[PDB]
DNA sequence: TTTCCACGTGGAAAA
DNA sequence: TTTCCACGTGGAAAA
């Protein structure tokens, strides 16, 4: 698709509110004339980097902000220059999730960390660690339910736990962080990821549950606890659950510590509306009724707006997300969070699924998050080499075919040309390629 | 995820009642203490084949039949014996939809066709013909409306109109397809792609609409007309929508004729839990109230069962749903298929895209419908030769090197030791790989 | 039907 | 860092 002038396409995560989105977009219509199209389509954050290059995509590109420096570093983004009055709107470290190389390039909507989420009916008293999660299962099993149930297939669900012992994904200091130094195979990752391992070799979860999976059972009423974000609030208050948000388990006496999000907005630099995505943005989603619209459709978290953020932390299930996001940190936004993702889902589903242990798991995790991704101009290095290497052979042994007049097969390969030039300079070849003199 | 013996796990499409059908597995648990759990993931009918080949995947597994046959040539599927008073239950044709090469590889659940749904406030009148909806769309865009819009990303969508004027997939003679006589590049259907095309160029439909955008516009009173199946009539329901479902419009005089499917519940061959399947289909989900369940959930459309399809048949929806199966042709099961289908689903979205002409599109479609899938042994003698080519000749390279005494550098190519033996023998080389003697 | 070389990226190797 | 051969499948070619 393109974006064209005079109509606004947004994508934005099946798991947020796209309705409620839409219904901010069409406000925007009736008050500018301006078309909003809100699509939810898959694995966005992938896609857009494909197409974007190229000039296609959407108008606006919303996903958090981890993603942005790699859009960014591949001048896929617009330069956000908002002014201070509307600078002044939103928390400074939601501007600082969004600023890559001293320039913001999207507008941060809300701050997103994962919380338990557990059912007060089948456990009043949620757990304070994850060490007593086992026993809690085998009692909640006899029951007919089982303990916990959360999406083992996204590593964003498992890292509060890898992270809780000493794991990290890259190290912070002297003001940036280390894009070689990377801790997801030292003892507090692998600490981390042996328990949850063990968990399912003790069968107290699956190796293939995913977010649907688990978010069926929990809405349900089959598992009692479950982990995940405010989006999926709203399906909860939907089903028959009397739930409740709390801090995550601790493990070895740490808390566990999520990575948090900040959901952002980026506009297109191949967009022809980007003055019309700032009006939109700024003074239509990012006002109180905008965002309200947005969050009654699925909780953003705690929203970047000040002033409606001050409605959204009298909710106790707000202030639980905040203290479970007091504990963990906020995502680099650097290009090389892809690889990271990449590489600690791959050693997460490995480990669970038994093809890998642990140790050979995350060991493979650690050098692939490090990994340099060569460059376009060194894969047609390559490429180049090989095509000139073929090139040259070819042409020697066209110019020994044309002139050798050895005694060759009227069909033949390269090789049977090669064993009459052998034979001819003195040597002896044997059938499987042996050759002497 | 490996099935275990003693508990059922079922795969069904996401846009079908998989909470209905989970209930029926609830039942099936109350009365039988055998856990039955029901997911629906992405791309299920591509991941079985991957999964199954090694005892991998789900117990059962829902799909439309034309997926059937190749499950079945590959071993994937447990032969179906019911008795022949079962069989009598549901209706003949329904069954040979799942007889592949004498054998039974299924249960057929429901009869699903593609039929015109309209908004009968805005269009009282739907129209008739596909010709007339351009003329409708530009009277709609006035009111800030559109015409139709329907999922262009699968070809399933688009067949109906590609097969009105003569398109075909397999032709049919003396009790057989004919996987070498395909249809996708006649005139009909040509004449029906242009059409769909020519819509997309005039601005009535947008290439890059889904399903889920077709899906949202129509249930948001946004555009007058979508095509879908059964399953989608809920979702309407639920909404503002006054919707009426009626036959597709006629393309050149003839009818559109939809492929018609029949959603089939097939059971892993490497399951242990086969007698429990078959249990559960026959006795639980083949039954008034086991249908009931899914159908209140999301319709299944015309059902096999005929007990049940006597109380459905009675609603307007499930008899414009068979006019418009009357009107198309049961799919074949043939392991092509598949294939067929990949072949129509690029031609489509590359014409829609303008990355190449109809004819273009058609003419690779028809050629990829056709094509032969080698085979695993043709891919590991092919394997096999090349491997072979290359050992032979790093063999002769190595006595060149270990026994030549050419005056070569420390490191070089293979390339430069067969210059050095070129000499040898009286060759001239040039740096391009010029011979000559 | 078989056969042959081309293709671009992997990863071992040397530095 | 660059270099070099291996890899399995594509498609042209001959039959
Ligand atoms: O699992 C890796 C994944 O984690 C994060 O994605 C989150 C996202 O931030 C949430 O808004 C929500 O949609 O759940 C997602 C996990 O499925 C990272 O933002 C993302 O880049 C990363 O791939
Ligand atoms: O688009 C190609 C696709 O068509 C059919 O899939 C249908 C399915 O039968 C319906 O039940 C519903 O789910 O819509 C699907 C299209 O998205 C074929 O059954 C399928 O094999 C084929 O790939």
């Amino acid at each position: 698709m393109k974006i064209e002038e005079g109509k606004l396409v947004i994508w934005i995560n099946g798991d947020k509110g796209y309705n409620g989105l839409a219904e901010v977009g069409k406000k925007f219509e009736k008050d500018t004339g301006i078309k909003v199209t809100v699509e939810h389509p898959d694995k966005l954050e992938e896609k857009f980097p494909q197409v974007a290059a190229t000039g296609d995509g959407p108008d606006i590109i919303f996903w958090a902000h981890d993603r942005f420096g790699g859009y960014a570093q591949s001048g896929l983004l617009a330069e956000i220059t908002p002014a201070a009055a509307f600078q002044d709107k939103l928390y400074p470290f939601t501007w600082d999730a969004v600023r890559y190389n001293g320039k913001l390039i999207a507008y941060p909507i809300a701050v997103e960390a994962l919380s338990l989420i557990y059912n007060k009916d089948l456990l009043p008293n949620p757990p304070k660690t994850w060490e007593e999660i086992p026993a809690l299962d085998k009692e909640l099993k006899a029951k007919g339910k089982s303990a916990l149930m959360f999406n083992l297939q996204e590593p964003y669900f498992t890292w509060p736990l890898i992270a809780a012992d000493g794991g990290y994904a890259f190290k912070y200091a002297a003001g940036k962080y280390d894009i070689k130094d990377v801790g997801v195979d030292n003892a507090g990752a692998k600490a981390g990821l042996t328990f949850l391992v063990d968990l399912i070799k003790n069968k107290h979860m699956n190796a293939d549950t995913d977010y649907s999976i688990a978010e069926a059972a929990f809405n349900k009423g089959e598992t009692a606890m479950t982990i995940n974000g405010p989006w999926a609030w709203s399906n909860i208050d939907t089903s028959a659950v009397n739930y409740g948000v709390t801090v995550l388990p601790t493990f070895k006496g740490q808390p566990s510590k999520p990575f948090v999000g900040v959901l952002s907005a980026g506009i297109n630099a191949a967009s022809p509306n980007k003055e019309l995505a700032k009006e939109f943005l700024e003074n239509y989603l990012l006002t109180d009724e905008g965002l309200e619209a947005v969050n009654k459709d699925k909780p953003l978290g705690a929203v970047a707006l000040k002033s409606y953020e001050e409605e959204l932390a009298k909710d106790p299930r707000i202030a639980a997300t905040m203290e479970n996001a007091q504990k963990g940190e906020i995502m680099p936004n650097i290009p090389q969070m892809s690889a990271f993702w990449y590489a600690v889902r791959t050693a997460v589903i490995n480990a669970a699924s038994g093809r890998q242990t642990v140790d050979a798991a995350l060991a493979a995790a650690q050098t692939n998050a490090a990994r340099r991704k060569p460059s376009w101009r060194e894969r047609e290095n390559n490429r180049r080499r090989e095509r000139r290497r073929r090139a040259v052979a070819a042409k020697i042994y066209t110019g020994l075919r044309a002139q050798g007049d050895y005694n060759l097969p009227k069909h033949c390969d390269n090789n049977e040309v090669l064993k009459a030039l052998c034979v001819e300079a003195g040597w002896v070849v044997e059938e499987d390629g042996t050759t002497y003199r």
